[PDB]
């Protein structure tokens, strides 16, 4: 078989192993939903509750990305400089994507600890239109219905971006983008699922929605920093020191 067919095969299995939570969990949970109670119960506390909370369920979720990159057949044969460019710019942007399999359309809700909630659950942070930004993006996304395969694939191709500003290598990461671009449109032709191309957001709208969360983060990170066990302590103490 095909270098491509094995390359569609080793990005859906790399994503399988690192998706963090199944979706077919996330769909049957979709029914259990935070109660008036228990949503007030949030918006009660204090900003620096719901602070570390966030920050260390999002932390997670990067960790997990980070495990998926780890595993795209030829990202660590890039020099550690083009891995940390890579990263840096394009982890965040994989969470925000990631999170449309966590999201309800019909009801605008997110799996958080256990149960579906509305953006109001988030109050006590004071980042509405930040956080309503993010529902939206979310809420975009769920409209092309992605199969676990395709977001896989746009994900890949989300993290291996040889425009990055600060790559060593460019070459080398082209190289690895087109092979990727190759199987993701290889892989739409054989399901018969190229019409969700013309539908995935405008490029710069993904780069810009991520820069505002991050520089909201790091806003946070600074009046009350949280602490972690780095996965990739070069990555880490680009971000966090
Ligand atoms: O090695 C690891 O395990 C590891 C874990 C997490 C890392 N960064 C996470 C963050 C955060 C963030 C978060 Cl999620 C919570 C609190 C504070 C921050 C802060 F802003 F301070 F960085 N924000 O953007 C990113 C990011 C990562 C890649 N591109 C953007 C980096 C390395
Ligand atoms: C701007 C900062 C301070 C607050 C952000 C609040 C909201 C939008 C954050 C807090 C926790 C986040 C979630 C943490 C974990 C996951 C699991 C991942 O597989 C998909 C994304 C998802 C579901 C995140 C979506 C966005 C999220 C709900």
């Amino acid at each position: 078989l095909t270098e491509i067919e094995h390359l569609v095969q080793s990005v859906c299995k790399s994503y399988r192993e690192t998706c963090q939570l199944r979706l077919e969990d996330l769909l049957r949970q979709r029914s259990n939903i935070f109660s008036r109670e228990e949503v007030t119960g949030y918006q009660r506390k204090s900003m620096w509750e719901m602070w570390e909370r966030c920050a260390h369920h999002l932390t997670e979720a990067i960790q997990y990305v980070v495990e998926f990159a780890k595993r795209l057949s030829g990202f660590m044969e890039l020099c550690q400089n083009d891995q940390i460019v890579l990263l840096k710019a394009g982890a965040m942007e994989v969470v925000l994507v990631r999170m449309c399999r966590a999201y309800n359309a019909d009801n605008r809700t997110v799996f958080f600890e256990g149960k579906y909630g509305g953006m109001e659950l988030f109050r006590a942070l004071g980042c509405s239109e930040l956080i309503s930004s993010i529902f939206d993006f979310s809420h975009s996304l769920s409209a092309l219905h992605f199969s676990e395969d395709e977001i896989a694939l746009y994900t890949a191709l989300v993290l291996i971006n040889a425009h990055r500003p600060g790559l060593q290598e460019k070459r080398k990461v082209e190289q690895l983008q087109y092979n990727l671009e190759l199987a993701f449109h290889h892989h739409l032709h054989k399901t018969h699922r190229q019409s969700i191309l013309a539908k995935l957001p405008p490029k710069g709208k993904l780069r810009s929605l991520c820069s505002q969360h991050v520089e909201r983060l790091q806003i946070f990170q600074h009046l009350h920093p949280i602490v972690v066990q780095a996965a990739f302590p070069p990555l880490y103490k680009e971000l966090f020191s």
